[PDB]
């Protein structure tokens, strides 16, 4: 097969190690990346902005792997009104290129972020190229010139390719506050001692020296970025995600694999969908509104196929991006199409990363599922 | 300055007592409403009752917590609902309590219902328990159930679901309490495993076992069938259950009643539904969205569009006064024997009334300003 290292890309809310002692995004109380590396699969955990745009996260993710200083694009930065340059990274895989390829594995928004990254690698950014032409004084970063075939495969796990009908209700500021409650609780850590980093430096939202966590977070959660386009909230809506699908291409020389979960069941009378008992309480009510939410207008149309969900991502959204090539898994993995594995019943949105309160139907451990996922991308031919 | 009767605060659903979370109080959170009231000339007691028990159970426990004695839920009531008749034994926080040593009952959320239930039991007692005593004198009967006690000068409800919550109508209170404990521990900066939260469900044989983890215990509580029963907070909090309670929990003509209603919901221009405001605690955002768009033709009671505005967990039309009972909107004079409905407080969510962490108190610089005015307000009632 291949020897390409895996790179894990967290989704909305995701955090790096060193943010919670003893609690990892990938495994919770377990280290998945450690299990994969010990069992012979070189695996890297990448850390990008937990709540910024997929664009912001893809650029960050490039420099995280390759090494260098984050450049979000002069045109992008002007149009959306944040700083152009972000953090500086030494790179966890500097030799990354056409022959030293990598596998992108992304949970939740990380699947969108991975596709965004492949897009930027493959086709660059026309917008930034034109801005360079009009203003050669600004420069351009290699990531935006195009022509890099550095990603062998992209694997999404409960990724809202077509958005979330929860995100449509515009309560993600509220959701993330709640998330931060639940996350600190599950890490056994005091709210007052949290060093959770929202990574919104480009918007001038850095934690000030000696500033309390709660005052810093409130500065973030009241920021008007949450009503813009350059933010996770926007990208997670069904309109916003459909809009992204129009230009984040599915490339013919890349392997795409999708995994979808369902943790909802049809009510026999209402025909609505209700969360199962194993679901985390953070998603119980979200699942209930998603299980009962249909929308004729405005576009896109939300019909009854959208009612089943994993807690926060509808099943019909996680299988493949609408309009993109796709085949349900039939035993053979096809290149250049979305290979949609069968819905995994009983799996909630957080079960994929073994968040506390974990349930992994069909397996003894979240390790046994990642064993099969890693062996699967390892099997892809060169 | 009309009277000197002390204030007794009655927490609502999930409320905890001091000695369960050090540094974090039901009344005030990081502030101490009770301490502020006692330091500013208003004698105030904090009562503690079952966080998730029925209003009956809670009212009985409330009586003994103030008066002192051993909790007696009544032989008939314990027979029909299937739990132990005798609960905890208290020394009494106000033992001299009686017709001349009256108290003000100020209850938040379900605490307002519990306060009404206690006045009912004090005033009228229980006909069921008296008939049970007549048929079986061997069993005896507690003074609470004999009646005749005018020991409460006033009842003040804050964000009380007098007519129920359409949230409670969706049978998801188990999930809501599991989420609430997560938020409460977090607010209190305490790890889940080290919680000593007491559900106070002794009467159901649901005590925490020696050396039992908090998770194992809480799971025994949340998986119990009591939650689907007739004698639990979940039941009394439905619109049918509360409006049912309103038929026999009487608004007495010699008692002063005051109600406070919050609204933290706004009408949507397109749909006409109500949505939470940005200042709402995220624990209530989804509940608010559901309630702001929920109507019910059948089964009864009928839930029409007036129920859509809410504070996060209580509909505004539920919080003003119990249906059928005497009630007047506050007009500058406080009437005895009717529900004095103060103007809806815009911007106040359900937890703002008790300064839960992350609270805001529109119209005031802190929760101490509001309770200053509430306290001087019952203080002003004539003997
Ligand atoms: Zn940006
Ligand atoms: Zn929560
Ligand atoms: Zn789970
Ligand atoms: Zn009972
Ligand atoms: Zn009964
Ligand atoms: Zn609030």
């Amino acid at each position: 097969g291949n020897d390409y290292p895996i790179v894990l890309v967290h989704g909305l809310g995701g955090w790096g190690k060193g943010e919670f002692l003893g609690y990892r995004y990938w495994g919770g109380l377990k280290d998945i990346e450690f299990y994969l590396n010990q069992t012979g699969h070189r695996t890297y955990v990448a850390t990008v902005g937990p709540v910024s745009s997929n664009w912001d996260r893809a650029v960050e993710l490039y420099y995280y792997i390759k090494g260098g200083t984050v450049d979000y694009g002069a045109a992008h930065a002007k149009e959306h009104g944040h700083a152009r340059f972000g953090r500086t990274y030494p790179g966890i895989y500097g030799q990354w290129d056409e022959t030293n390829k990598i596998h992108l594995i992304g949970h939740s928004m990380g699947g969108q972020t991975s596709r965004m990254l492949v897009e930027l690698l493959k086709s660059g950014s026309q917008k930034e190229q034109e801005y360079y032409s009009q203003h050669p004084e600004e420069g351009i970063s290699p990531l935006f010139t195009g022509g890099k075939n550095w990603v062998h495969s992209v694997t999404s796990l409960a990724t809202p390719h077509n958005g979330s009908t929860f995100a449509d209700q515009e309560q993600i500021v509220s959701f993330i506050k709640d998330f931060i409650i639940h996350l600190a609780s599950a890490a056994g850590q005091k709210q007052e001692s949290l060093i959770y980093d929202f990574k919104l430096d480009q918007w001038g939202l850095k934690r000030q020296p000696g500033e309390s966590f709660h005052a810093y977070m409130n500065r973030v959660m009241t920021s008007p970025i949450w009503q813009s386009n350059d933010i996770s909230a926007y990208d997670l809506t069904t309109f916003g995600a459909q809009e992204l699908n129009q230009w984040m291409k599915t490339y013919p020389d890349v392997y795409y694999l999708s995994y979808t979960g369902n943790a909802s069941y049809r009510g026999v009378v209402t025909g609505n969908y209700y969360p199962i008992g194993t679901m985390h309480p953070l998603f119980t009510l979200i699942s209930m509104q998603m299980g009962s939410y249909t929308r004729q207008s405005p576009a896109p149309v939300i019909d009854r196929s959208w009612l089943p969900n994993d807690g926060i991502v509808n099943v019909v959204s996680a299988k493949y991006p609408f309009g993109h090539p796709n085949s349900p898994y039939d035993g053979a993995i096809k290149q250049g199409v979305w290979n949609s594995f069968p819905v995994m019943e009983g799996w909630d949105h957080m079960d994929f990363i073994n968040f506390i309160g974990s349930n992994t139907p069909g397996y003894f451990s979240i390790y046994g599922y990642y064993n099969d996922v890693a062996n699967r991308v390892h099997s892809l031919p060169k």
